[PDB]
DNA sequence: TGTTTTTGATAAGA
DNA sequence: TCTTATCAAAAAC
């Protein structure tokens, strides 16, 4: 399978930075992942749906 | 088992 | 401007 994009100790690093007020669009080009990845790992609630 | 796991754009409701 | 799951496929082998 492919490699997990945030290299696990970075899941700590991020949880922290975004729960202490950090925008994902920001957090995704410094650690280069896609914003969709970050909402999959650390989400929140409700505004939703589907398709590619 | 030429599979898999996982990303990431993207529709989508909101 | 957001969040959400979907989905085609990259990347690993």
């Amino acid at each position: 399978g492919r490699p997990r994009a945030i290299n696990k100790h970075e899941q700590e690093q991020i949880s922290r930075l975004l729960e202490k007020g950090h925008p994902r669009q920001q957090l995704a080009i410094i650690f280069g992942i896609g914003v969709s990845t970050l909402y999959r790992y650390f989400p929140a609630s409700s505004i939703k749906k589907r398709m590619n």
